[PDB]
């Protein structure tokens, strides 16, 4: 299982590095725009924030196959081992094919259809990233869509993996993991809601209270 | 399958040693408080009660990652091979991470969510212990939660194992075992209700009665 | 839906009368033994405990048909409208039949089989009381048994109603209610865990904290 | 729901009359042969054994339509309101047509097929009696067949009712009742195992044990 | 529940009239050709073989809407109340429309699609007749096809009824009846297979045998 | 059940009027563009091809609420009783509420979400029209979406009805009808493939061939 | 089905009044605190934004039963017909009971358990408001919990209704409606996401494009 | 698969040895009482009835661990390779454990709970024998219990095997085998009901009848 | 998968040898009687129509184990490698055990019970042959029974295989194959209906019609 964060704030990334066993951080130009900082700064700083380990992900903006080819060349020049994710269109499939020919790992993003993601995987993307929240909000069923995509990948192209993103509530992440996703990423607020429970807090408080009422200190 | 006792009564565990194939005894500071005796006394006596065999478990109470690190150092000093369980918070995950770094086996306790247990397992905890009775009491469904946690473990983290606790009726234990739990623990009252059945007693009485009416004795 | 309490402590009954919309209180000779007080005292005081309202239930102890006949006569002499529960044996069936002939409402207790309860209902018992916790403890399935009993009653004897008892966790009561039970009774501890949730407490605390930080009062 | 007994022993019928709310007793020439006594003698005897109330059933033995017509005439001469059951063949359907024309109630026995029983019911039979134990013993599924027959009767001929027979264990009766059967009959051994439970006995025993431990007496 | 026969032999019809509660006899030009005799002869003879009561069905052979209009006029001239079935084409739907305009009951035959039968029913045909055996032989599934047809008729046009035909084994008839068919028809041999069971024969034989062994006589 | 056509060809409408029991014809501006003829001509001609009966539907083209109000006034001026279709946007809901205040029946089109259709139905649309084929083509599930919409309407807004459109194969229409749709519309090609089957043709051919081989003629 | 809004902005409420058929607006002290304006000022403004129609909801704040009694008195004094929501505790239960005694309609809020909401409904609350998003975030399952609550209400207390709240994604609202909720409330952003779809926008755009290509305008 | 017999009649065992591929015979002291013959006689004669092969099973009668120790010693002295069955109590588990220490194979009998049988298997008994008929008659579900026991064994203790006993009808044996039981034992009458079918007999009869019709004789 | 033919017409076997990949032909004395010719004449001719390959099957007629042993000896003397089929009785089981001791492969025929077939397979028959059509004709469920038989074989006796026979429609063969049968045999009529479809014929007709309309020839 691979755990990533969809954010670009260096301080939060470094702070949460000590908590979860991070496998890397994925970023999108929307989050980059939110952070306001230029990429040639954000990737180095975030890389140092995660201790120089893990994986990295960045997204191109071009519309023509050679255009996102050149964009991926720039990204690989900046960070040697980054994976370049590309929106899935006809040009997206093309860029995937020549990028796989060049041997640079690629990710399929903006996936709204199981057939679309399967086509991207056949073209050669090692990762496929459906937009769970957007698909769910647009009248679809992101959970079932992820299920079908996972089944198709496992039963035709084993080497491909599913990377779930676009989360708003912990439940969506729970169902995505239950569907067999090999990798997921989550935003900071959902991550915080993963590691806080009033029931857990009350249980710990009662636990310490009993220890205190018994032995007259708190420490072991 | 690993069977443990959720209690701290030396005489009780010694008496029940000849009945069930005990794999160890798990203790929590609440039960230790009920037993009123200090840990440095109860652990050696219990270890002798299992004849120097079986597994052992104790829990920290600190809030800071270094705090449960020091506590776990104390437990490993008292008992070399004892497994230390930690309440699952952000600090719990941190402590689990450096504990897996230093190579001390750990257990995840006070687990109320499948995602929480999955996070603990990814951090590296060897066992995950949800509170089935507490979850069911607080409007949740402990059985389905345990099933989901087991599925997530078998899917992403094969090396982790589920250790069910917090039982009030034999039905909960049976359901947890049917869910695929690799290890469970139970209290003395549930253990007693496990091995007693009026139907079994009546069948044995009728059986001996048949032998009596046949041969003039109940013997041989 | 009919809500009752299976206990005999006057103070607790009176205190909880202000909270739940009580329909009555059921008692059994085991609970009477626990309370240590004679019935001719406990029933009047309890009747005043919910102020002369609700329903009352008490159980016979004789084995012979005329035995619980005289018993039920004594209970009706003490409280005019009390409903008498009888254990379901052959003598129980005979007693239920001829008490239904006399026109005194009766209840079927100590029910361990759905067909047993159905036979009691055919004999004429107004209520049937399975022992869910004991059935689960003895390797059965109380929830499914209650389900079959409810289906059989709604199919053949519409006038009979299921009165669930013998609870240890609120989950059992939840499943019994979901099965279609028209009446349930529960003990004090399950009632207390029923109306308390740390999540609710934290939510209301944060709620009033926000309103306090906004305007500085504790009420409208 | 209609409860009957498939037996011919006057003493047992009278003894069990005080236990269950009997609706009558069904008889067949097999159990008549086992009882050894002639029908014209036994029939008034158990008729009085049920207190003179309830239903009665007896079977023909002829092979030709007019033959079992004459048999039914003899039975109606012996007792006015008895229901005549006939084995289901081509002659059975013809005899049932004649008997329905004469307005004498009839029952369909020896039913091994759902379609066969449905045809018998459409011919005018008020009752249909499959042989659950025999069908199960011959590699079929008595419970399934009863279910299909019940559904067919309900959704085509509402006036027909299913009368299950041929039982060896109480489970078969339980599933027949769960399938929606409006009437069942059972043998004496199944009745005795039906109304006896060691668990119930032990519960009652513990009950007056604690009553005695409280009040110096097992009595109220 | 309407029981019909799909045959054209006067002797067989009259013989089976006494056994099954016939609602009528359906005929098709194929079976009429097999019977070799002309319609103007056969229909009076079958109508008398009924005992004078029941329903009669015959089919047109024309292609043009007015053509089967004239055909249906001829059938109504021969037998006043006969119901005319028409093959379902575009011309079939047209013919059904003018026949519903003129108030002559009609039946939809040669139905291979549930939507086709729905269209016929909406056009106004009183009955719809799918060909179960042919549909099954041609790679379809007549059972589920009839199921969907029945569901559609019930939930859109309540007045239409399903009349299943084309049977080869009793199982097909059983599933058609279980699917909710209000009427079916049945060939002679498969009908014979409804009314013969070796198990029933052996049961009757043993029954008479034990009666004889007990009473030294065969008679009741 | 309401049967409609989604086309604007007068000749085809008139020709198919003799076959199916038409309840009306729905038109959309795309189909009007395909037909190339102006609306003030197409609606009168279609109405005359109707025989003067049935229902009519037309769709407005403005964006602002009073805009489609005025357009609906124009259409209702051309044909007195036409139902106005409106796209479901915020302005669509506004216009629907205004028209419901004016008491003119309205049509909800371009429904890609069950919640959107429910909102239109609450606003007052008499019918809701999802685009099954487009929802399918965009990675959704048109059949399941129609199912949820039908359930929601039957649950909360009994007066609303589902009008399925956008079909490419008769299978989609079959599933839509099975889901409980009270009205559907079909294109000409799907209608033609609907009422044609080679199996039916071959069955009719064999049928008249046998009639010929019997009587020297294929005629009655 | 009753549609409400959970917000406190007068401008947004009035703007959305023309779009959805609003049944009222619910407010909670958290949102009131966010608005920072006193309730006696805010709710007249909302009432006018309704056009003087619809329902209103406000929550009590004190702790003692008489405390929320006086609070509800104040709310009824300020707005005559306003419904009062109360957090569900023991005090909340008592408040609900005697408020039903003097006939003040009440709503059950802060519900985290189906049995808790069922108890509130038994106490007499007209509406029950579970917190779907919070329950899902805390390891539960809000959808299934709402399902059980709805089933229990329809089974035991028909007059009670479920009012879903706490939404973050359209799917939660869709599933709550599918579960049978009679009323829901909706935050502004999620409501906006109910009425915007890129698919619908593109369909409308192409629609005007073809009208343009046909008649030289997108108009008329 | 292992087939055994639960009986003690030498003649029947020898006679059935030629028919079924016997793997052994299990005996219980009740059956020994029925046979009235002493064990030191029945086991040698039964072994000779085997022809000198197969497995043998006998049960202890003592209540104290050393008591069944001595009993098992006597049985192993009598027949070297006999497997000892022990009733499952606390002393039962203690005995099972120490004979697993001594390397003598053991069987768990009188099993009424899946958890009980699983505990016996963990203690080490090679076989577990639930009482299907008794459990089923006492209001339980023998088939489901056997299924759960088999699932638990295959999940946690692969080496343990389920040995079903206590049968009354062939259906119970069929379901037990379908549940995955690796070994079953069945009584003489039920085994006879496995090897007789009237349908099979009629088929054989008709078969020789057609051979006779062909060749004037029933033989090849 | 093994494909066989249940017939004895040499001309038909020879003709169909070119079409299907025959694995052999099974014969029974019923179809032998139908062919009227003696076995010693027919079976060499069928072996020659085979092309000298495939498998052969024939049945005994004796009722005694030794008699059908002699029958099998005669068959093996005539044809070196023919497999002998024996009816499954007690004598059949004995004959199978002895024949397996002689190393001659055997088939169990006239199988009406899954337990019966499983017993034969344990006795040593290489194949098991149920009679699907007779079973479903006699009120059973041939498809389900074949399913259970296949499950039991794959569970306990891996070497046994299912050989389905007795077919009337291709649907039954389809379900038998779907159940996992490793071998099936079908009659000539079902084979002819199997490989013929009017839909296929019409598709081919349209196909070469289009080829002709394109290139002025139907040729390639």
């Amino acid at each position: 299982m691979e755990l990533y964060l969809d954010t670009s704030d260096v301080v939060a990334v470094k702070a949460l590095s000590r908590i979860f066993p991070l496998a890397g951080v994925t970023t999108n130009p929307s989050i980059i725009a939110a952070g306001k900082k230029p990429l040639d700064v954000v990737l180095p700083q975030l890389h140092e924030a995660m201790g120089g380990q893990g994986r990295l992900f960045a997204q191109v903006m071009a519309t023509t196959a050679e255009g996102m080819v050149n964009d991926a060349l720039k990204l690989r020049s900046i960070i040697a081992d980054i994976v370049v994710k590309v929106p899935v269109t006809a040009e997206g499939l093309a860029a995937i094919k020549m990028l796989k020919a060049e041997g640079i790992p690629t990710l399929g993003t903006a996936v709204y259809g199981a057939a679309q993601g399967l086509l991207s995987a056949l073209a050669g993307a090692e990762y496929v990233a459906p937009y769970v929240n957007r698909i769910d909000a647009q009248g679809g069923s992101g959970i079932q869509t992820v299920t079908d995509l996972h089944q198709l990948l496992k039963m035709h192209a084993p080497q491909a993996k599913v990377l779930a993103a676009s989360f708003k509530t912990p439940r969506q992440a729970l169902d995505c993991l239950l569907a067999g996703c090999e990798s997921i990423t989550l935003p900071l607020d959902v991550a915080q809601q993963m590691i806080s429970y009033p029931a857990v807090d009350a249980a710990v408080a009662k636990f310490e209270q009993d220890w205190q009422g018994a032995f007259g200190r708190t420490s072991i």
